């Protein structure tokens, strides 16, 4: 009986809906031009986030309704797919935000101007001002044409992701968290890992900026930030993440250590590494998540880990699934 | 190696970064002071839900014998501790801005009345390391320091989801530290009863109304809000739920709040019977719980120590086993269930 409408969707309807998903989930109808998806909505319970203190919460379908949510107190994010395309409908609660985010996501489009902008990107009303954008990123960069941008305990163990906004960056709150929850459903997806951990992700800003554009020379001075950052002192064995909204030298959307976090080794900032955030590619933090965790190059181009920039977000290689579990505490024994 | 909260220097990050780390296996945390050690286990509070203009709030507990609570918005933070029987409340704003417009709204009244031992009953905290970065406030050492009116009362598989729908009154101001401490008062009050988070999880959201009193009659305040929420085109559909009139005041005679007695059962809910009015101010402490008492079938008991004696005590629980008795009942629950 609940239900969110597609053509009219603002920060006020996810936020009445997701408030009322209880520990037992709830269902929520999705309507759009008179076609309905009902999905079964649940707290996500193993993933934590603070960017810049302010509480973000998830939420997620069944795995059949390949659905996911996003709540903070500034915005909400609907994203789910259809024909294998990732849409997401984001919503900010302050009007003169939305006003601002509407403009951001609209501006490329206005550079060129495609007959199907529509399905690509939409202002959401309900009818002056704007109350959410749809963007389906797939086509998005179809009709953008960017360039080509390239590479058992009782309780589970808490692990950080801190993640700090470079110097002089400016990211955007939905852009960050998908970020974040994509990286975090590729860990708990492989080997029942959520036994073993739980992510809590943070966002502050860091005083590092890149000295230059290329990323392997940002990424030594980000590890060397980290060691003589004073309020980094006793974190060392946590997980760390320099953020960005556009990417290095050579189109590269990030760059990490290779097998860098142990749970019983973790020390000296080593797992540490660099993401963009940008909207248009979903997954780069949890395929760098999943580089620092151990996992290499995968051949299958549907793999989280392929050479390639892909849109998929899920470990599909069992030598890396293996990897990064074993990294976590896993052991085969255990089973999933 | 334990985590620790220094009450010297406590700001909203020092408060927000401990709670943000509660995980649902729960996490023991020192207070420190002058004179002072607490180590208390902190848990999420599962059962109640918050939403102040869709603004996310979270409740903290500790345990029955660590007589401590918390609060968690994204622009505030409450601790509430109970020391020597006087309750004391640490209250930190995230925004500098705010934080200094809260600290003077509090500092306000003592300014005009300077006592000898102003800083037991009110303190400005500052950072170790100026403005303000969190008030403390002994609520019964402040009562004693000002001239303050003596205001008083007139003389299942799932729990049930049950709203509290707050209005703020139209012309009122209300502080967000404040309507969340009486809203996790109320919900504890009925929680501590008969094991009742087996029947209920309420859910308290805070919206502002048209409404405001036509007088600073307290009895035809409350005839005229029930009649502004059968006419309010937003409540269609929510006539079973609970309604609270906010403001930060009293009313005439210094009257706390009023409410409709035994209004609301769980099977018979509606025509916005289940409905009251109640201050928020931090000074009296568990008003919206009385009221809510009263809505859910409580007399006025008799010992002066019950949150339903008749007159204003700031005690926070129920002790009249014929009230508990009364009160779980409207919310489904039978004497065979146990507790
Ligand atoms: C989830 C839906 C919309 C938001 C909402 C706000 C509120 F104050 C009360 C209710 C509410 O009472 C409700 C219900 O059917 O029990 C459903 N919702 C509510
Ligand atoms: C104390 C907290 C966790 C560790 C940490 C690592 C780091 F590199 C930067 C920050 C950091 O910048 C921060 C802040 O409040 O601004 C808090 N922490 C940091
Ligand atoms: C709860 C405490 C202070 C806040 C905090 C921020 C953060 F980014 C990381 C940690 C953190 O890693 C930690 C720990 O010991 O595991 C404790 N805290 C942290
Ligand atoms: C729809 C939601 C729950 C029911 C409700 C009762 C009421 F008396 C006032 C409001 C109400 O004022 C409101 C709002 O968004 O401003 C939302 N709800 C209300
Ligand atoms: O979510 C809402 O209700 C408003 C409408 C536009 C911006 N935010
Ligand atoms: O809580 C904090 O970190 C800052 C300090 C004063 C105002 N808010
Ligand atoms: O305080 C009361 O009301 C109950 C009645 C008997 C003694 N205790
Ligand atoms: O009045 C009551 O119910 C409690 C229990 C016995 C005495 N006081
Ligand atoms: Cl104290
Ligand atoms: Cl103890
Ligand atoms: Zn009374």
């Amino acid at each position: 009986t609940a239900s969110i409408d597609l053509q009219s969707v603002s920060y006020t309807d996810l936020a009445t809906q997701l408030n009322d998903v209880s520990d037992f989930g709830k269902m929520i109808i999705l309507k759009d031009n008179g076609f309905n998806r009902q999905v079964h909505v649940s707290m996500d319970k193993r993933t934590k986030i603070q960017l810049d203190n302010e509480n973000v919460r998830l939420f997620n379908g069944r795995d059949k309704d390949s659905t996911n949510f996003i709540l903070g107190d500034e915005f909400a994010v609907l994203r789910f797919y259809r024909n294998g395309e990732s849409i997401s409908y984001i919503a900010y609660k302050e009007a003169q935000m939305m006003n601002e985010i509407a403009e951001f996501y609209a501006a490329p489009f206005k550079k060129t101007r495609a007959i199907n902008e529509k399905e690509a990107f939409e202002c959401i009303y309900d009818g002056k001002y704007p109350v959410s954008v749809k963007i389906n990123v797939d086509k998005a960069k179809k009709i953008l044409n960017l360039p080509e941008c390239d590479y058992v305990p009782s309780e589970p163990k808490t692990v950080y992701v801190i993640c700090l906004r470079e110097n002089g960056s400016t990211v955007y709150p939905n852009e960050v968290s998908a970020q974040m929850q994509d990286a975090a459903n590729s860990v708990y997806a492989v080997h029942g890992l959520k036994r073993y951990v739980n992510l809590h992700f943070v966002l502050y800003t860091t005083e590092y900026a890149c000295p230059s554009g290329n990323a392997d020379e940002g990424l030594d001075g980000f590890t060397a930030s980290l060691k003589a950052n004073p309020k980094a002192e006793g974190y060392d064995d946590q997980i760390y993440f320099l953020i960005r909204w556009g990417t290095w030298d050579n189109n590269i959307l990030g760059i990490s250590w290779l097998n860098s976090y142990n749970v019983n080794t973790a020390s000296d900032f080593k797992a540490s590494g660099m993401s963009t955030t940008q909207l248009m590619y979903p997954g780069v933090m949890a395929h760098e998540l999943g580089h620092i965790l151990g996992a290499n190059h995968a051949d299958d181009p549907k793999d989280l880990m392929y050479s390639k920039y892909t849109g998929y977000l899920f470990h599909l290689s069992e030598k890396n699934m293996d990897i990064i579990a074993k990294n976590l505490g896993w052991e085969i024994a255990d089973g999933d």
